[PDB]
């Protein structure tokens, strides 16, 4: 190794039985809840685990520096972000930007061209520079009660354009 990879991980039913990917699985869990400190660790590590969702994981000699957590909606037409966070000695270097690129090419062949997620008031330029916007298009029907909504954050779109 010793180049950064990216691996689609997450729990399929047990997270027993593929131990390299609990422990990844548990880092991402120690990386979302140390930046996102606001959010409970019971409630990171429930969703993190949950069979529905799935993480991207930025991992660099073996260790997990960073992921998107994500639940995909292919009927509704789109995927939620439910966390996405860079450990702190590693941001401001491109990853976070590197991160979502990547989930947008894994969408893009899922044929998935729609991000949802609930973003907190300092988070919002991160978002806007991955081009997420306040406007929605994927209607309200389509959404409510389908992703889960958040205290003081602001619902924000992806539109992927395939190309
Ligand atoms: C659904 C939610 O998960 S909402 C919560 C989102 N997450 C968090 O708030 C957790 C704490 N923050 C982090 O983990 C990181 O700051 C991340 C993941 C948002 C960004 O990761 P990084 O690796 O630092 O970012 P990267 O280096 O790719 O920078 C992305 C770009 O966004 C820009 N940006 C604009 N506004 C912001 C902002 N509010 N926060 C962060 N980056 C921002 C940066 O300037 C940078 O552009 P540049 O390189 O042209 O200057």
């Amino acid at each position: 190794s010793g180049i950064i990879e990216f691996h689609v991980i997450g729990n399929s039913l047990t997270p027993k039985a593929n131990r390299r990917v609990l422990l990844w699985l548990v880092g991402l869990q120690n990386v979302f809840s140390h930046q996102l400190p606001r959010m409970p660790k019971e409630y990171i590590a429930r969703l993190v685990f949950d069979p529905k969702h799935k993480t991207l994981a930025l991992i660099k000699d073996g260790r997990v520096i960073g992921g998107i957590c994500f639940r995909m909606f292919p009927t509704q037409g789109f995927t939620e972000i439910v966390f996405c966070a860079v450990t702190s000695n590693e941001q401001v270097k491109g990853y976070g930007t590197h991160l979502m690129n990547h989930l947008k090419e894994y969408h893009i062949k899922h044929n998935i061209l729609y991000f949802l997620t609930y973003a907190d008031e300092y988070a919002i330029g991160y978002f806007k520079k991955q081009g997420f916007s306040k406007d929605i298009k994927v209607p309200k029907s389509r959404y409510l009660g389908y992703i889960k909504d958040y205290e003081g954050a602001t619902l924000m779109e992806c539109e992927l354009n395939p190309r």
